[PDB]
């Protein structure tokens, strides 16, 4: 019994997180095989952020202008190469403590674990979802670009996330591990926002069945809808649609429970509609979106990695 | 900027982690060292649970009937003692991956990460406080017996809690490193219930000076109040009181956002009775108190 934001252990990805300075800037790395990847702004001034030419500003940087540390190590760089918003840092020694990882990017909705690392040394872990709106509502403070997201899928780490960067909300925005914002961000320090923000319907579901694995059913109710009553009402709230592959994906939970997901879509309705009436669901006043209905699996399930 | 609630990093717990069997029973231990430590009640079998004699089972079990097994390697017990609720098994290896550690026994309010484990093998890590009932909010399934928590400043482990238990109410018990249980609990499986649970007034009050330092200060208010006054009130709402310990803890947080612990007191009993009106703090429509003044500082 009991329901928490759980993350997945860090262990593997602490064994890959170094520091990475390039003049007086320093931020961390994540060191998989020979190469060191980072945020490509490590090699701008406060200046050069205004309105960076990265190509330019690093034909300019040598090797031994990026220092790399392992622990109390002195990593030696060998080469180095942009791809996308990354550097990528070739080393003389490959990480003996590389995991079986993959670089996969993930659509919103989708939760990961995050490493929360400063001067290379991992201070925090904590678990979050790829908003919407593509930003992620993370713990964050200046050194920790280069902080690491993943899941973990089996013995193999998943990495999905790379810290850039906090917008003025104080939500923040990253990279895939090649490159690619999540977003319509940039790096560059200049104006720019969040788009307005929605509820990932699919999860806020998930956490609902993940209630009434847990013994809470007071919302609970006699009603069914249909997909596009239920999408219409979720339109008027600021929730995202929900389809059939989330419907089909919430099958073992309805399964489980007795619930199905329409039934429990009747459930969120009457809840957006009506608000809780001074209850709580899992300990919480609003309605929670950041377990996925494979988290809500796998903590109820206890699976091991 | 941000606030969650964070784990500390679980790698040098994860390297720690061990299954130990005992018979039809399988639970987690904790390898330090050359020895694992592990709840005592793996000793037991269905009929024993009720009123075990732990010193009568164990004088009966020698070392080969505990099964040690460090990832794919079968550790070697050479020895076992009982110290209290915790079982240690000498293994004829120490563990290489044995960080810097400690053991200490924490206070009600104390914060921990709990790395949940199923089988010797480590399936999360989530944020617990030692709730003023003497109880952790966990989750944990049949199996997860010898999962740990602990607190990780610097590059010390600090081993604070030994998971033994779930009480009824879906909550769980367990006990320090030294196998001395929090709460008035046993490792029986008599009829147990955790004492009425009231809300960490300190933490609500540090997690506050996080909203301020986060940039909210929408419940503010023009308003202070006496220590007393403040208990009378609060206590109605089954919070914990604030002692002058708590007040002194919050100084710091009270320097840094120029709101003084009285004067944060007063924004709390007006929340009490208002609610949030609509509104979150942190991200939150109900009061944190999973938060410690130190985690605060740590954090922002
Ligand atoms: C100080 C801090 C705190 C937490 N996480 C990260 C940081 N660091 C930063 O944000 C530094 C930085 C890097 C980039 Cl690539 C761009 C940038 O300005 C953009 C952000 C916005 O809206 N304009 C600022
Ligand atoms: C099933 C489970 C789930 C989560 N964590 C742990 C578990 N396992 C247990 O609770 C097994 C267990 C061990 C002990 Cl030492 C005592 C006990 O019964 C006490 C609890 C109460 O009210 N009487 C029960
Ligand atoms: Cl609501």
């Amino acid at each position: 019994s009991g329901f928490r934001k759980m993350a997945f252990p860090s262990g593997k990805v602490e064994g890959c997180m170094v520091q990475v300075t390039c003049g007086t800037t320093t931020l961390n790395g994540l060191w998989l095989d020979d190469v060191v990847y980072c945020p490509r702004h490590v090699i701008c001034t406060s200046e050069d952020m205004l309105n960076p030419n990265y190509e330019d500003l690093l034909i300019r940087k040598s090797n031994h202008n990026f220092l790399v540390q392992a622990g109390n190590v002195q990593l030696r760089v060998i080469g180095h190469s942009m791809q996308n918003c990354v550097l990528k840092l070739k080393v003389d020694t490959a990480n003996p403590k590389t995991p079986k990882y993959k670089f996969v990017r993930i659509q919103p909705g989708q939760t990961f674990s995050v490493l929360a690392c400063y001067n290379g040394s991992p201070s925090g872990v904590y678990q979050c979802a790829m908003r919407p709106n593509f930003t992620i509502k993370g713990s964050f403070l200046n050194g920790s670009c280069g902080s690491v997201g993943f899941n973990i899928d089996y013995d193999c780490v998943s990495f999905c996330y790379m810290h850039h960067m906090e917008l003025p909300t104080g939500v923040h925005a990253g990279t895939d591990l090649e490159g690619n914002f999540y977003g319509p961000f940039v790096d560059r320090q200049t104006a720019q926002a969040a788009g307005t923000d929605t509820t990932i319907t699919v999860n806020v579901l998930a956490w609902l069945y993940a209630a009434v694995i847990n013994g809470d059913r007071w919302f609970l109710n006699r009603f069914t809808t249909t997909l596009n009553d239920f999408n219409l009402v979720a339109m008027k709230y600021n929730y995202e649609p929900l389809t059939q592959d989330h419907v089909d994906i919430l099958g073992p939970l309805s399964a489980q429970t007795g619930i199905a997901v329409l039934d429990m879509c009747a459930s969120l309705k009457e809840l957006l509609q009506n608000g809780m009436n001074g209850r709580t669901i899992l300990g919480s006043a609003l309605l929670e979106d950041e377990f996925t209905p494979f988290d809500v699996v796998r903590q109820c399930s206890g699976v091991t990695f």
